[PDB]
């Protein structure tokens, strides 16, 4: 899977857990052109991961050994947080 085929990773950024759609395909969909080639690639290989790991890093459960893995773990987080709904 590569970094042009657009529709391919969309459909890879549907997850089987609810938490997770709501996580993965909003970024995809509002960040993912925003991002490096090196940033995309891996990305990639994130969505390769399975739901219980994405899930538990996700919400910070620990972290992928993996440090690219890692990092994009963190850009999701970071890009999703100054997206989202801010609550009073």
């Amino acid at each position: 899977m590569d970094i042009n085929n657009k529709a391919r990773i969309h459909w890879a950024c549907r997850r089987g857990m609810r938490e997770l759609d709501i996580s993965i395909m909003p970024f995809f969909e509002h960040e993912y052109d925003s991002l490096s080639d090196d940033e995309k690639r891996i990305f990639i290989r994130l969505l390769e991961c399975d739901d219980p790991d994405l899930f538990n890093w996700l919400m910070n459960h620990g972290k992928p050994a993996d440090a690219e893995l890692e990092m994009m773990v963190r850009l999701i987080q970071t890009r999703n947080r100054e997206r989202g709904p801010v609550a009073i």
